[PDB]
């Protein structure tokens, strides 16, 4: 098995029919908002099927056709895996309105935001655990062909039992153009402080620049959730990294840790260890 | 023959070294500022060979990395074409600071500001004969397998003879996200009013997209550079087209010219004229 882009039908409904379950809506019960995304709200809800707890991303009425077919496009792409440390799509609600993507329910939320409110408590062995469960997840993804593109902290979710899993597929996403971003980068867009050099000059993404973005979310995770480059503009990023600039190691991170940080920073991609490499080193360390 | 993205090379020079001729700094001088551009500003000035005017685009200093790599492509892209209709690229200066894209100098300017007031000063047969000369050039990109992607009268640019060239060959330019822009796209970017429906949706760019564009170009050419759908915001303009609505005659259209427009408006691509088709039949109205 390998992945699909949904765009190659030209018919989001086709992966939706292939790769999702459809969900009568009135299983579906909305308790809470827990954020705001792209396409409209996002709530905790219990999915009737015994119930379970889900989030429920919602379709805002008035939606583009282009947000409809990024929208479907979302639940296409996470509906063709299965994987431990790789969200769960229960299913959506494509034949009724508003449409809905419904996926596991994650009490802790966003990483960052998470190592942010927890700044200081855990083990090098638990942040280790959660870096080895991403890259599990990053594994499986280009075993299946699928590069991420935006792989970061704030797209990683958290459970209860600090299992990390990969969220955030988008079927849309470009680089962000912005030239500073000294404190908070763009909207639905690639933020350049995550993304590998080939791919922000040449346009290559491969399996290879999630590395690199893995790098930076390792970064993220050994500094509970600190801004990669601080507050440097993401002109003088691009220029220091291109000079050799590398993030330095965060405090109290063991030699072993950064070292896999820098290698998954290599300039040359073909330099960079993949991600079956990186899930060996770090079970080694656990 | 047919085109070579010069992203292949991951080296900008690639492309520069292949496809164009460097130029000595000794051999260029600049005269005036015709305009501001996304790397520099933009001169009009003069080529020692005989002399030749030229013009002159500048990288200014304090550039990314990714903006280097985007101007030499500008030029890798352009001198690997060569046709009456398509600018000609005379040369670079990459050996030295600043560098330069020297091209062939366009007495007229820009076709959409160049038609606007102008209302009543030229026959349909010169209007139609402006539209031929844009179309043989798409026809010739087609030809070489190079998509434009972003074909408006803003990036046709008219000699002192009427004689309209296909301009602005960016490297990988993307879609603006904008859902408002009643007034103009801000710039860098792909208008969504001049971009066929499935290259919104589905991010399926071809050289039927082109025809789209194309389509789109011939309204505002006899219109004398009215802007397409007005002050509709992008977001009102995407839904009308899917619903089937078409920007109407323009004053003074010829029944013909206007159902050719029609036909590069086919909803569904293959339903398009080919370039090829597009001179043929405007040759036929000359």
């Amino acid at each position: 098995k390998t992945y699909v882009d949904p765009h190659t039908y030209e018919d989001p409904n086709q992966a939706v029919l292939k790769f999702t379950t459809e969900i009568h809506p009135s299983c579906v019960t909305r308790q809470k908002v827990i954020g705001a995304g792209e396409f409209g709200e996002v709530y905790k809800g219990m999915l009737k099927t015994k119930e379970v707890p889900v989030a429920i991303k919602t379709l805002k009425a008035g939606y583009t056709e282009k947000q409809r077919v990024d929208f479907l496009g979302e639940a296409g792409i996470m509906g063709q895996f299965s994987h431990h440390n790789i969200i769960r799509l229960e299913g959506v609600i494509s034949k009724y309105k508003p449409m809905m993507i419904i996926t596991e329910y994650m009490e802790n939320g966003a990483l960052d935001k998470f190592l942010r409110e927890k700044d200081g408590e855990f083990s090098v062995l638990q942040l280790v655990g959660m870096l080895r469960g991403i890259a599990a997840g990053m594994k499986y993804l280009a075993n299946m062909n699928y590069v991420h593109r935006d792989l970061a902290a704030r797209n990683i979710l958290v459970n209860s039992n600090l299992v990390c899993k990969v969220s955030d597929f988008g079927l849309s996403r470009v680089l962000e153009d912005d030239p500073e971003a000294t404190y908070t980068t763009s909207g639905g867009k690639i933020p350049i402080r995550w993304t590998a050099p080939e791919a922000i000059s040449y346009r290559k993404f491969t399996s290879a620049s999630d590395v690199w973005s893995f790098g930076i979310v390792m970064w993220e995770v050994m500094t509970y959730g600190e801004r990669p480059y601080w507050e440097l503009s993401n002109h003088e990023v691009m220029k220091a990294i291109n000079d050799g600039f590398r993030l330095p190691t965060p405090m109290d991170c063991p030699s072993a840790i950064y070292q896999l940080m820098m290698q998954c920073w290599q300039q040359e991609r073909a330099r960079r260890p993949k991600f079956a490499d990186i899930v060996s080193i770090l079970d080694k360390l656990i």
